Order: structure tokens, then C-alpha cells, then sequence
């Protein structure tokens, strides 16, 4: 069913690559075209067996060394890719945290669309690698009800997917139903509760009676109901319980439909996600932008650093 657009290399050899690389490096200048070549045609892991190869033959670091010879976006880009999958996602969290400024786009997009293996696995690698606990961190930095709703999801406690029950489903919806529109103000809590700890195929049934119940799609009435950081979140999660590649594919061309570029949430989605969905979220993209990925990311991104997208994302058609 899903679908990434980089796989494991079949003929690889970590001690050529990395000799590769060496040369590439060595001496005046940079050959960026051999380094953006190589490491957009191996998997994470290869790449990771390539940074030891390196280590090993010339005693340097592999990552340090592109720090060194790359710059703009192309070095952010390479480095990127050179993080550990199992580790990417936690260090965006922990760029998003830190600091006296946090970036709620990028803690709600995360935690949002990752399912509750993923977060249980983000929370490790975080903790591990930072010493300190998530929850801990963006309660910290959070507040309100999207505090609770991020905490909610950081439970990665949702309900498993069973046999659906309709009179639940019934039961859900008229809930929704009465702590929204029927309510002066709003029932958050009734909000956070449902749409954080329901199972996804239950949700999804719930979604279309509710439909049904109040002639509003339920992204209708949370624009309505709700507003700030929250609203945000809600629709996000109700995007993704939908399908998380199209919320991907969504938050994708939002970062270059406008005049410049969000280039941080550009490489962000496509790395982290190249190896696990990306082929779905290009067919996504194309399905509800009219346009591929590839030729909007051609128009909006230039040099190595365009290169490497295109070469990652790939598909012009989609
Ligand atoms: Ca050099
Ligand atoms: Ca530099
Ligand atoms: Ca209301
Ligand atoms: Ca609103
Ligand atoms: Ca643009």
C-alpha cells in the first residue's frame, strides 16, 4: 500500500562509495554533483554504512566534512539526509522545542501525522539522544488546549481498529454534534477526547454521519468552533486520520504555492517521508493540485539543491 521513492541499493559497496565521496571533497573546490548523485540513490541505512566506510579509510567524519564544503540549502538538504531515520522526526521536534521560540507548525505536522508506533518510537530516540522527555519538553513550551491535544496524541494510546460499531458511531457524532454547533462556545474537551483516542476506521465512519447529522464536513465546523493553534492541530489530525499522505501532499504545496519557499518544511516532509510514503503522497498531490510534484518543485527550488529534490521526489507525471 505505501509507497517510498528511494529504496536500498542492489549493487552497494559502502568502501567505493565513501572513496567516492573522499574525492569528491578532496582539494580545491566541491564536486556536489557526484555527492548529490550518490547519496539521493541509497537508502538511509546505506547511507549510514557509508558514513562508517568513510570513518574507517580516513579517519574524518563523513558529515562534518559536506558541513564543511556545502552551504544554503543543498548543505541543509545532504545533511538531512545523512540523519538516522529512527532519529530524524526527534530532531526536528527538538529544533521545533528549543530555543525561546517554538514552532507550533512544525510540533503539530509531526505529531499530527505520525501514527502512535511512530510516536513511541520518536519518544525513545528523543529521549536517548537529548536526555530529557518529550511530553515534558512541549508541555513546557505549550499551553491551552492544543497542550492537551499534542499530550493527548503523545499517548500514542488511539484505539486499535476493530469491527465497527454503529450505534457508537451514532453515539460519537451527535456528541460532536451537541459540544459545537449546539453548544454557546465550545466542549474542547469533548473535541480532544473523540478525535485523540478513537480508532481511525471508527473515525472515519464518524466523520460521514456527522455529515449527515449537521450538513457541515467536520473541518467545516472546527474553522467554525475553533481558532489559533488548536484549530490548526484539529485539522490536522482530522486531515490525516482521512489520509495522511494527501495531509502531507497538502502541507507540501502550501510551503511553495506562495510567492517564495518554505524550504525547512519542503525538506523536512520529503526526507523524512522518502522512504515510507512518498510515492502516495505524490499521486495525492497531482490528484488534488492538478500539477505533479516534480514540476512544482522545479519551478520553486534551483542549483544542487534543486537537483537533489527532483532526484529524491522523481515522477514527472506525479
Ligand atoms: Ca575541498
Ligand atoms: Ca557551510
Ligand atoms: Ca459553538
Ligand atoms: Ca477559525
Ligand atoms: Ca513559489
Amino acid at each position: 500500500a505505501l509507497r517510498g521513492t528511494v529504496t536500498d541499493f542492489s549493487g552497494f559497496d559502502g568502501r567505493a562509495d565513501a572513496e567516492v565521496l573522499r574525492k569528491a571533497m578532496k582539494g580545491l573546490g566541491t564536486d556536489e554533483d557526484s555527492i548529490l548523485n550518490l547519496l539521493t540513490a541509497r537508502s538511509n541505512a546505506q547511507r549510514q554504512q557509508i558514513a562508517e566506510e568513510f570513518k574507517t579509510l580516513f579517519g574524518r567524519d563523513l558529515v562534518n566534512d559536506m558541513k564543511s564544503e556545502l552551504k544554503g540549502k543543498f548543505e541543509k538538504l545532504i545533511v538531512a539526509l545523512m540523519k538516522p531515520s529512527r532519529l530524524y522526526d526527534a530532531y526536528e521536534l527538538k529544533h521545533a522545542l528549543k530555543g525561546a521560540g517554538t514552532d507550533e507548525k512544525v510540533l503539530t505536522e509531526i505529531i499530527a501525522s505520525r501514527t502512535p508506533e511512530e510516536l513511541r518510537a520518536i519518544k525513545q530516540a528523543y529521549e536517548e539522544e537529548y536526555g530529557s522527555n518529550l511530553e515534558d519538553d512541549v508541555v513546557g513550551d505549550t499551553s491551552g488546549y492544543y497542550q492537551r491535544m499534542l499530550v493527548v496524541l503523545l499517548q500514542a494510546n488511539r484505539d486499535p481498529d476493530t469491527a465497527i460499531d454503529d450505534a457508537q458511531v451514532e453515539l460519537d457524532a451527535q456528541a460532536l454534534f451537541q459540544a459545537g454547533e449546539l453548544k454557546w462556545g465550545t466542549d474542547e474537551e469533548k473535541f480532544i477526547t473523540i478525535l485523540g483516542t478513537r480508532s481511525v476506521s471508527h473515525l472515519r465512519r464518524v466523520f460521514d454521519k456527522y455529515m449527515t447529522i449537521s450538513g457541515f464536513q467536520i473541518e467545516e465546523t472546527i474553522d467554525r468552533e475553533t481558532s489559533g493553534n488548536l484549530e490548526n492541530l484539529l485539522l490536522a489530525v482530522v486531515k490525516s486520520i482521512r489520509s495522511i499522505p494527501a495531509y502531507l501532499a497538502e502541507t507540501l504545496y502550501y510551503a511553495m504555492k506562495g510567492a517564495g519557499t518554505d524550504d525547512h518544511t519542503l525538506i523536512r516532509v520529503i526526507v523524512s517521508r522518502s522512504e515510507i510514503d512518498l510515492f502516495n503522497i505524490r499521486k495525492e498531490f497531482r490528484k488534488n493540485f492538478a500539477t505533479s510534484l516534480y514540476s512544482m518543485i522545479k519551478g520553486d527550488t534551483s542549483g544542487d539543491y534543486k537537483k537533489a529534490l527532483l532526484l529524491l521526489c522523481g515522477g514527472e507525471d506525479d
